[PDB]
C-alpha cells in the first residue's frame, strides 16, 4: 500500500508511486526522475497520465516503452496547469532530467516536493523565492552532521588532474570510468575534454546518454571502443578481476588502466580530504574512489531548510525505521530553533 508520503492532499496527484498497482483516486503520476526505486513498475502496458521531464519522457519512451500519449512532459520554470491544479517544475541538481514539483493548492496551500536534489544557493533565486511554501517533502538521503563531502567542482578538478597526469606520463594507459545508473555525467565528460577523446561504452549506455539532451552530444560519445582512451564500464565490473578481464580484451593496446569510482560518501570522508585521496593497486591496475554526490550534505540540506522556513517537512529517505525518523526530527527541531520560524 502506498505511503502517505507518496501522495499529494487535496489532488488526485501521487509522486514516485508507480510500484503499487492503481492507487485509487489517483489521476495523475508524477516521477521526478529516472532512477529505478523511483520509477520501480513502469513499463510499456502504463495506461494513466504520467507527467515528468521532458528528459525524463526520452527516457521512459526509449528506455522502458511507454507510449508516447501517456508521456506528458512539462517545461521546467513555467506555471502550468494540469488537472486544474497550478503545478511548477524545478531543476532538482541531482541527475539529467531530475526535478523538484511545486504543488498550488485550491484551498491555498503551497507544498513542495524535492525529489532526489542536491540543494543549492542557486536555488533561493527561483521562483521560490516569490512565496510561502507551507508543506516540504524532502530528500532526507544525508541528514546527520558526519556526511560532509566537497564541492563537484572541487572533484571534477581532482579528477581533471589525476587522469591528464598519467596520459601524459605514461600515454598508452587507458582511462575507466564505473557507472550504474545516470548521473555523474561530468567525471567522464570532463576527464575525455582534458584528453582529446569521446567517451566510448556500451550500446545501452550510448542509447542512454543520447536521451539526456546534452548539447553537442554526437561530437562526446562514441560505441567505438578501439577509438576512444576514455572508457565506462558496469560499476559491478570496476575491481582487479573484472579490470584484468577487460584489460585483455582490448587487445594489447594499452599497459596501463587508470579508474575512478564515483561514489557518495563513505567512512573514509570522515578523515581524509579530496586533495589527500590514494587508490587501490594489484599491479598495472589503479582504482580511485572519488565522492562526488549527487544529493545534499547536511549543511547544504539545513541552509535550504532554513531559507524556506517551512510551517511543516515530511522526509522520504532512512523513514523505515523509528530510530531514523526520531533522529530527523531532532535536526528538524533544532534548525527550527535557530533561525527563529
Ligand atoms: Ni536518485
Amino acid at each position: 500500500t502506498c505511503p502517505f508520503y507518496k501522495k499529494i492532499p487535496g489532488t488526485g496527484f501521487t509522486v514516485d508511486a508507480f510500484q503499487y498497482g492503481v492507487v485509487e483516486g489517483c489521476t495523475a503520476y508524477f516521477l521526478t526522475h529516472f532512477h529505478s526505486d523511483h520509477y520501480a513498475g513502469l513499463s510499456k502496458h502504463f495506461t494513466f497520465p504520467v507527467y515528468c521531464s521532458e528528459i525524463t519522457g526520452n527516457l521512459l519512451k526509449n528506455k522502458l516503452h511507454v507510449q508516447e500519449q501517456y508521456i506528458h512532459p512539462l517545461p521546467l520554470d513555467t506555471e502550468c496547469i494540469v488537472n486544474g491544479v497550478k503545478v511548477v517544475l524545478l531543476d532538482a541538481n541531482h541527475c539529467p532530467g531530475a526535478v523538484m514539483i511545486l504543488f498550488y493548492l485550491p484551498n491555498g496551500t503551497v507544498i513542495l516536493h524535492t525529489g532526489d536534489f542536491r540543494a543549492d544557493p542557486s536555488m533561493e533565486r527561483s521562483l521560490l523565492a516569490d512565496q510561502k511554501v507551507h508543506m516540504l517533502y524532502l530528500d532526507t538521503t544525508y541528514c546527520s552532521p558526519e556526511y560532509t563531502f566537497p564541492s563537484q567542482q572541487e572533484v571534477i578538478r581532482f579528477a581533471i588532474n589525476t587522469a591528464f597526469e598519467a596520459v601524459t606520463l605514461n600515454p598508452h594507459a587507458l582511462v575507466v570510468c564505473g557507472t550504474y545508473s545516470i548521473g555523474k555525467e561530468k567525471v567522464f565528460l570532463a576527464i575525455a575534454d582534458v584528453l582529446g577523446s569521446k567517451v566510448g561504452m556500451s550500446q545501452e549506455k550510448y542509447k542512454t546518454l543520447q536521451c539526456l539532451n546534452i548539447p553537442e552530444i554526437n561530437s562526446l560519445i562514441t560505441t567505438d571502443m578501439c577509438s576512444s582512451l576514455v572508457h565506462l564500464l558496469p560499476m559491478m565490473q570496476i575491481n582487479f578481476k573484472g579490470l584484468q578481464s577487460h584489460l585483455k580484451k582490448c587487445g594489447g593496446k594499452y599497459n596501463q588502466i587508470l579508474a575512478f569510482r564515483p561514489t557518495g560518501w563513505t567512512h573514509s570522508n570522515k578523515f581524509t580530504r579530496i586533495a589527500d585521496v590514494i587508490p587501490q593497486t594489484k599491479g598495472n591496475i589503479s582504482i580511485y574512489g572519488i565522492p562526488y554526490s549527487e544529493h545534499s550534505s547536511y549543511l547544504e540540506m539545513k541552509r535550504f531548510v532554513q531559507w524556506l522556513k517551512p510551517q511543516k517537512i515530511i522526509p522520504t529517505v532512512n523513514v523505515g525505521t523509528w530510530k531514523s525518523r526520531s533522529t530527523m526530527e531532532k535536526y528538524f527541531r533544532e534548525w527550527k530553533l535557530e533561525a527563529g520560524y
